[PDB]
RNA sequence: CAGGUCUCUCGUCGA
RNA sequence: UUCGACGAGAGA
């Protein structure tokens, strides 16, 4: 992906987006009792703790584009990543309005409590202003679907989170392309039925890990996954991705059944124009964060890139013997026979694509998935736990966007923390029982963690 | 008052 | 066990 230009709002007419420059993140009760290095993300250039220029960090990512259009790999790679999904039996009609809007079992309803996107919110409407649960009404949608059209800009915001002590000072923030509500809507009516079959089937049959909830599918997965392990993450993915990618989800979506109507929205997602703050720019290739279908859009991109990198690299590959699960730019993959990474990510470079694990040989000891690892349980070992580590833990409970959240939020660490082991666990309970603030809250023990999670299978 | 598309898990109030 | 509204955490 890369920025084609990038003018002043004066001068393309459209409305300028300004979000917050100040954070929600503030020191928590326990600030003082755990070590961290992670702060909130830099929001503005005037950042004291920036040491380079902001907005050319902001927008590095950017690092170019390779293949615009398929070769005879990323095509059979397309077409056997297509057959593999058709038997999902995915329902390539439009999604009403009213469901696109309001949901379904399998598709939750926009949601509500989040901006609307260009223009409204420079205009001062929220989806609330639109939508609404109990009217299910879709008249005021409609009507301002005529009045905006389709294909409008991302509004683009930078990401409040904790980052890590190097990305800040090297003002490497993320960035939010909040899709406007006439998109979510539209992509949502021609890809609904899309989304909530993907939904419905975390595996190797969608190739996506969507859905899937670590605690129970992490027993499942080496069941999923047999033979030789093989894994990377990727230097910026979404913006990594040239438009082949785009032109190859398109013949997956095409050899499901989609229509052309349907197939050339993806052209709208592989040319954008956004506007962050007063002025607006315009990439070719890359994904758009905040866009409808991103995360199973990436992942459908994820299942054409390692069929392609496969075939491409080595002689007499059988795409058919490969099982593999992604969530966006996260892949577990395996092969009856081990699989040369540095090879492939290689391969990878010719397009456009900066792979990363040297190269060491995947097990379940070492893997990570949905930054977790693999720990075969002591008594039982055909259930797996997932492993988050300590560290990752401690930086998470020394921050809050507000204390009254502090027992939702200790809990949550709780049940990640456990699979840890008693020792570690009751080590993180002991440091929170250190202050008034932790004695108060109620924290389950390690053994009725252990047996809860025990009794899932 | 603002700051995306989502998944899972937990909690709070109901059925 | 299941379903709705709201809040939270982690992940993509």
């Amino acid at each position: 992906g890369e920025i084609q230009w990038m003018k002043s709002n004066k001068e393309t007419g459209r409305l300028n987006i300004n979000g917050p420059t100040r954070t929600k993140l503030e020191p928590s009760a326990f600030y003082d009792v755990f070590e961290g290095s992670k702060k909130p993300a830099v929001l503005t250039s005037k950042d004291p703790r920036l040491e380079v220029d902001f907005e050319q960090a902001l927008f590095s990512k950017y690092v170019g584009n390779t293949l615009h259009e398929p070769d005879e790999y990323v095509t059979q790679a397309a077409l056997h990543y297509a057959n593999q999904l058709k038997q999902l039996d995915i329902n390539v009609n439009k999604m009403s309005m009213e469901e696109a809007c309001y949901g379904t079992e399998y598709l939750e309803a926009i949601d509500l409590h989040t901006s609307a996107g260009y223009p409204y919110s420079a205009l001062g409407v929220k989806k609330r202003d639109i939508l609404d649960p109990i009217t299910r009404d879709t008249t005021k949608m409609k009507f301002y679907m005529d009045k905006y059209g389709l294909d409008l800009p991302y509004s683009t915001y930078v990401k409040d989170e904790l980052r890590s002590l190097d990305k800040i000072r090297k003002g490497k923030s993320r960035l939010i392309e909040a899709s406007s509500l006439n998109d979510s809507v539209y992509l949502r009516m021609t890809f609904g039925h899309l989304y909530e079959t993907f939904h419905a089937n975390p595996g190797t049959v969608t190739g996506s890990a969507v859905g899937c909830n670590p605690d129970v599918f992490w027993s499942k997965l080496p069941i999923l996954l047999p033979g030789s392990l093989f894994a990377f993450d990727y230097s910026g993915y979404d913006a990594s991705l040239s438009p082949v990618w785009f032109r190859a989800l398109e013949v997956v979506l095409r050899e499901i059944g989609y229509p052309e109507e349907a197939v050339s929205l993806i052209e709208g997602i592989n040319h954008t124009h956004h506007v962050y703050r007063n002025r607006t720019y315009c990439v070719l290739g890359g994904m758009p964060s905040g866009c409808s279908g991103t995360s199973i859009f990436n992942s459908m991109i994820n299942n054409i890139i390692i069929r392609t990198l496969l075939i491409k690299t080595f002689k007499g590959i059988d795409l058919d013997e490969l099982h593999m699960v992604a969530y966006g730019d996260d892949v577990l993959a395996s092969y009856p026979f081990p699989i040369d990474c540095l090879e492939l990510a290689k391969t990878g470079k010719e397009y456009g694509l900066t792979m990363t694990p040297c190269f060491n040989e995947v097990t379940w000891e070492n893997a990570t998935f949905l930054k977790r690892g693999f720990l075969p349980d002591h008594q039982f070992p055909f259930l797996i736990h997932p492993t988050m580590p300590m560290r990752e833990i401690h930086e998470s409970i020394r921050w809050t966007k507000d204390a009254r959240n502090t027992q939702d939020h200790v809990r949550s660490l709780c049940l990640l923390a456990w699979h840890n082991g008693k020792e570690e666990y009751e080590k993180f309970v002991s440091t929170i029982r250190s202050v008034p603030i932790g004695r108060a809250l109620a924290i389950p023990n390690y053994e009725n963690l252990r047996r809860n999670w025990l009794e899932l299978f």
